[PDB]
C-alpha cells in the first residue's frame, strides 16, 4: 500500500500496465512457483541460480500470468511486490529502525492479506539488522513463515544458497528450492526473438534474425564471467545504442561483432564467423612471425585443420601435440602465435612449466589451481606444459585421465572441462623421420607408450639455418628500432655487422635462447653509452660496421 | 523547485560559466552509450578522486547544448543534487523526485553515491520504477565495496572507467584552462611552465591525481606571482619554470637549489656522492652508475622498470649500503628504500603477502630491494617473472601498480683482477645452473662485488669511530686514532668470510668499553684530548702480545 | 581581523529550536557585511553536528561567500573531512611538518625571553 511503495515496486499493477517484458520457455519454472504458492503452510519458494539466468524474469512472469487470470484462486488477484532488503538495513544507525520498518511492512502486509513479497537477495536476510545470533529480519520472519500465513518469494544464488541458508535449518526448512537453471542457445534465441520487439521499439532500429543468432552465439561462447541471457540481451542492447549514436539503421552481425570487440579487444573481423575462410589463410598468419619450419609450420596446419572441423569425436580434447627438438628454435613463440590465431588474446595462452613443482604438495597447486581458475574463466585457451620429461607419477597419472576423459578433477570439488583445451608438450627430450624413430623408442622406455597411442602429433623442429638467424636479426632490430624511434634514431646494420650479431647470438650448444641478452649487451648498452656521451644525437643514421672479421671485434657506430 | 534544491549545468552552459572539458571524447561518447540504453541505462562513473569524474558530465552538459548527442539526450538538464538544500526531508525529497519524473526530461547528476548507499530509503525504489534517470560517481575501492555487492543496483547501474589522464594530456588541459586561470588572476602563463607543472605534479607529488595535481600548481604558483607582485607599475608578470620549482619546494619541502635542473648532470655526477658515503668498490661504484645512466634514460623500453640490477657480494660488506646510496640519491630518502627480506617469505602464505604493495604505492618513485633471492619461493620467482616482463604488479587487491619509476636491486650472497674474472665466471655458472637462464635473461645488469682491501677497511674504521668521536666532542673531549691502532684493529676485525660486521664488535669491545670505563674512573676525564696507541708490538703480530693504551 | 570560532559559544544557550540556527546565519551575515573577518575553525572534523552546525556551512562554502581556514590531524582528514561533495573540492589541505631540531631550536630561542 502507501508503505510498500517507499520499499518495493508492484509487480502486479506494474504488469497490468504493460511494462514487463515477456518471458519465454519458462513455463515449468513458473508452474513450480504456483505449486510452492499453492500450498497452505511453508508456501515460500526460493529461486536459486547464477547471477543472470532469469530469476526475476520468472517472477515477473508470474505477475504477467496472475494480472491475466491463468493461475488457481488461491493466487488469483495477489498483488506481487517486490521488496528489497538494502532499504532496510541503511539508515539503521540506531536500536530499533530495522525492526520499526520491518513490523510496519508486516503489519501492512497483514491488513492487505493478499501481498506477496519478492525479497530478492535472500541469503541477506540473515545477515540484515543485528547478528545472527540476536534479532534479525530471519528472526522476526521465522514465527510467521512457518505458517505460511506471510506469502513470500524468495531469489538467491546456488553457493550462497548453500552457504547461508543451509547453515540455518531452521530457515533451510522454511524456504523450497526451486531450480532455475542457465538457458541453453536455442532457448537464448527464443528469448531473443521475444524481447527484439520491445527492444526495436525502445531502439529505433531493425533487429535480423541474423543478429540475435550472432549476439547468442558470441556472447555464450566468449564471454564466460556471466551467463545467458542477460549477455546476448547486453550484446544487443549495446549494439543498437551505438548505432543510435553513430546515425546523429539496422542491426547485423557487423555491429554485434563490433561491440562484442570492443568489449574484450580481440578485432573484429576475427569475430565474424568466417572461421574456415580464416582456417585457409592461417600458414602466413603463423608464417608472419615465425622463422622456417616449413614441414613443422604444414604439419601443425594440418593438425588444426584436422581438429578444427568437428568430424572426430566431441569426447576428447581439441588437440594435443607434442614438440620435440633442441632448445630455441622458437616453440613458446610459435604457442603464443597459436594463441594470438585461434583467440586473438596473447593472454589467452598459459604458460605453465612443471620443473619447479615435482612433488604431491605442488601438485595441490598444480590441480589440487591457477590453470583450474584460467580454464574456467575461459575454457577455449591454449595450455603450454613445459619440460615433461621429468615428471612425477602423480602428474603422469593426473595427466593420462585428463587427456583420457577430456576432464579433470581438482582438488576444488569442480569437474572442469577440456574438450577445446589445446595441449602443447614442448620437451626438450631428443633426418626428419630418424627423429621419429629415435623418439618413438626412447619415450615408449621412459613413458608409457599409451602416451604416444592417446597423442595426436608430433612435430620436430629442426636446427635454425644461418639465414633464418639472419632473418631473427632482423625481426628483433625491427622491435628494436620500433621501441627507438621516437628520438628520430635510424639503424643500418651491414652484412658483417649482422655476421657478428649471429655469431655472438647463437651458442648451438645451447640455441637461440641467449638472443634477448646480447641483443641488449653488445648493441642496445653500446648504443646508450654513446647517446650519454654524445657521440651521436637524434636525427643521425648510424651505420654500424665491424673489424677484425670479414669472413675481439670491435663495433663501430658509423 | 529543482533549483532551489539543485545545480542545473544545461543552464549554466549559456551562461558559460562552465569549464570547457579537454580530451574526454571516449569516456564522454561511452557515457552516451550507457544513457541510450534500456537496461543497465545509468552510467556509474569509477575513478580515482581529482581525476575528472565531474569534468565527464559538465563535457556531456556542454555538449548537450551544442547539439551533438542522440535524440534521447537532446534538451536533456543535467542537475547536480546537492543534499544541503535538501519528516520534512523526506517530504521535500519526494516532492523533487515527482517534479523531476512530472517533466521528464531531467538527468540528475548525483556524485559521491555512497550517500545513498540516509536518503536509500527514497531513491532506491524511484530508480527501480525506471521513472529517473541518473549518473553516478564513485571511486573503484567504493565500487567494490558498496554498490559491487548491493545486488539490487547491477541490473540498473553499469560501470564506466575514468582513467589517469596522461602527462601530454595534462599539458592539453592546462592549456585549455590557461584562459580561465590568466582572466582570474590577471598573469600571463607561458607553455614550458604548464609542462613543468605537469611533469613535476607527476614526479614529486603522490598523494592527489591528475589533473588535480598540476593545475593545483597551476593556481598555487597564479597566487605566488600576485602575492609577491602585490606608484603605478605595469602588468608584466609570467609564470614560468622557476615560479613552478618554488611553489613545489614551498609544497613538498624540498631545498631550493638543483630541486629541478638537468637530471642527466644529476645522473652524471654519481660518483663522488657515492664517494662521500661508499667505501671502496670502485668499479662497482661505475658498473652501478653505468648502469642507471644508461637504463633510466628511456633508452629501455619504457614499460619495463626502470633498471633491475644483481649485487654479487658477501652480506652486509657494502651492498645494501650502496642500495641506502641510491635512495638518499634518487629519491632522497633512506626510509623511501623497502625493505623486503627473502628469508622472512619462505612458505606460500607469506610468499602470496607479496607487506610490498602498500609500501610500493606509499612512494611510486621507490627503489625495491630484494634480500637473498636464493630462498625465495617459486610463487615469488613466478611474480617476479611477471613483474620483470609485463613492467606491472597485479596486486591481490586488483590494482595495476606502476613500476617504471620503481628499480629493482636483488641483494644476494651468491659466489662469496683474474682471479676476479674467475669470480665472476663461476658466479655466472651458479647462476646458469642453480637459478636458470631467462631470470637473468630479464636483468638489467650484474656486478660482482670486490673484496676491500688494507685503505678500504682503515678508511671504513676511520668513519665508523668517528660516530664516538662525535659523541665524544659533545662531551668536550676528542678522540686521536694512531695508524698502528688503526692496522691492529683491521686486523683484528680481518674476517673477509663474515666481512667487516666483527669490527663492530671489536670496536665496540676494544674502544668504546674501555673509554667508557676510563672516563668513569675520571682521569683521561673532560678537558683533554684522548689519543689511543698500541704497546708492546711491532706492527706485524697477529695482536695476542699488543696491548691498547690510552693517554 | 582573523577570528577563531568557539563551537561551544554558539550551541550554549541555545535552548529554543532556532536558535543555534539563528546564531549561525547572523555570524555568517555579519561576516559577510563587515567584509573584512577571516575565520579560523580549530578542529575542523568536529564542526558535524550542532540539520548540524556544519549542514548550515555547506551552501555557503560552495557559493563561495564563506572563507575558514582549518586545523586537522593527518589521520582524522582521512576519516571526517574527504568524505564530502561539497567539501573535499573546496578545501586545500597545507601540510604543516614537524620542526626541524635545528629549527626546534630557533624555535626556542625565539620563546626564550617569555620563558625567562
Ligand atoms: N525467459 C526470459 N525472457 C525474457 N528475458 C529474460 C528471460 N530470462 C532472462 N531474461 C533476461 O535476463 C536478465 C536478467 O534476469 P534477472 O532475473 O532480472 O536478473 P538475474 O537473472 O541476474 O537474477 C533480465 O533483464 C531479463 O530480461
Ligand atoms: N579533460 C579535462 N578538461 C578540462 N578540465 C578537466 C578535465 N579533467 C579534469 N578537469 C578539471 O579537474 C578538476 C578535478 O575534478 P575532480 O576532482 O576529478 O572532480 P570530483 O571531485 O567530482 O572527482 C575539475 O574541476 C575539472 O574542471
Amino acid at each position: 500500500s502507501l508503505v510498500l511503495d517507499q520499499f518495493g515496486r508492484n509487480l502486479t499493477a506494474a504488469a497490468m500496465e504493460g511494462k514487463l517484458d515477456p518471458v519465454i520457455g519458462r513455463e515449468k519454472e513458473i508452474e513450480r512457483v504456483m505449486q510452492v504458492l499453492s500450498r497452505r503452510t511453508k508456501n515460500n519458494p526460493v529461486l536459486i541460480g547464477e547471477p543472470g539466468v532469469g530469476k526475476t524474469a520468472v517472477v515477473e512472469g508470474l505477475a504477467q500470468a496472475i494480472v491475466h487470470g491463468e493461475v488457481p484462486e488461491t493466487l488469483k488477484d495477489k498483488q506481487l511486490y517486490t521488496l528489497d532488503l538494502g532499504s532496510l538495513v541503511a539508515g539503521s544507525r540506531y536500536r530499533g529502525d530495522f525492526e520499526e520498518r520491518l513490523k510496519k511492512v508486516l503489519k501492512e502486509i497483514n491488513t492487505r492479506g493478499d501481498i506477496i513479497l519478492f525479497i530478492d537477495e535472500l541469503h541477506t536476510l540473515v545477515g540484515a539488522g543485528a547478528a545472527e545470533g540476536a534479532i534479525d529480519a530471519a528472526s522476526i520472519l521465522k514465527p510467521k513463515l512457518a505458517r505460511g500465513e506471510l506469502q513470500t518469494i524468495g531469489a538467491t544464488t546456488l553457493d550462497e544458497y548453500r552457504k547461508y541458508i543451509e547453515k540455518d535449518a531452521a530457515l533451510e526448512r522454511r524456504f523450497q528450492p526451486v531450480q532455475v537453471g542457465e538457458p541453453t542457445v536455442e532457448h537464448t534465441i527464443e528469448i531473443l526473438k521475444g524481447l527484439r520487439d520491445r527492444y526495436e521499439a525502445h531502439h529505433r532500429v531493425s533487429i535480423t534474425d541474423a543478429a540475435m543468432v550472432a549476439a547468442a552465439t558470441l556472447a555464450d561462447r566468449y564471454i564466460n564471467d556471466r551467463f545467458l541471457p542477460d549477455k546476448a540481451i547486453d550484446l544487443i542492447d549495446e549494439a543498437g545504442a551505438r548505432m543510435r549514436i553513430r546515425r546523429m539503421a539496422e542491426v547485423d552481425d557487423e555491429q554485434i561483432a563490433e561491440v562484442l570487440g570492443n568489449w574484450t579487444g580481440i578485432p573484429v573481423f576475427k569475430l565474424t564467423e568466417a572461421e574456415t575462410t580464416r582456417l585457409l589463410r592461417m600458414e602466413e598468419e603463423l608464417h608472419k612471425r615465425i622463422i622456417g619450419q616449413e614441414d613443422a609450420v604444414k604439419a601443425v596446419s594440418k593438425a588444426i585443420r584436422r581438429t578444427r572441423a568437428g568430424l572426430k569425436d566431441p569426447k576428447r580434447p581439441s588437440g594435443s601435440f607434442i614438440f620435440a627438438g633442441p632448445s630455441g628454435v622458437g616453440k613458446t613463440e610459435l604457442s603464443k602465435a597459436l594463441a594470438n590465431f585461434l583467440f586473438g588474446d596473447d593472454d589467452a595462452l598459459i604458460q605453465i612449466d612443471m620443473g619447479e613443482f615435482h612433488d604431491r604438495f605442488t601438485a595441490s597447486r598444480l590441480f589440487g589451481g591457477q590453470l583450474t581458475e584460467k580454464v574456467r574463466r575461459k575454457p577455449f585457451s591454449v595450455v603450454l606444459f613445459d619440460e615433461i620429461e621429468k615428471a612425477h607419477q602423480e602428474i603422469y597419472n593426473s595427466l593420462l585421465q585428463v587427456l583420457e576423459d577430456g576432464r579433470l578433477t581438482d582438488g576444488q570439488g569442480r569437474t572442469v572441462d577440456f574438450k577445446n583445451t589445446v595441449l602443447i608438450f614442448t620437451s626438450n627430450l631428443g633426418d626428419y623421420e630418424r627423429m621419429k624413430q629415435k623418439v618413438n623408442d626412447e619415450l615408449k622406455k621412459h613413458f608409457r607408450p599409451e602416451f604416444l597411442n592417446r597423442i595426436d602429433d608430433i612435430i620436430v623442429f629442426h636446427q635454425l639455418t644461418r639465414e633464418e638467424i639472419i632473418r631473427m636479426v632482423d625481426l628483433m632490430i625491427s622491435r628494436v628500432a620500433g621501441q627507438l624511434k621516437s628520438k628520430d634514431m635510424a639503424l643500418v646494420l651491414t652484412d658483417a655487422a649482422k655476421a657478428l650479431l649471429a655469431k655472438r647470438g647463437f651458442d648451438p650448444v645451447l640455441g637461440a635462447r641467449p638472443l634477448r641478452r646480447t641483443i641488449q649487451r653488445e648493441i642496445e648498452d653500446q648504443l646508450s653509452e654513446k647517446i650519454l656521451f654524445e657521440e651521436v644525437g637524434p636525427g643521425q643514421v648510424v651505420t654500424v660496421d665491424v673489424d677484425n672479421w670479414d669472413g675481439d671485434a670491435v663495433f663501430t657506430f658509423t
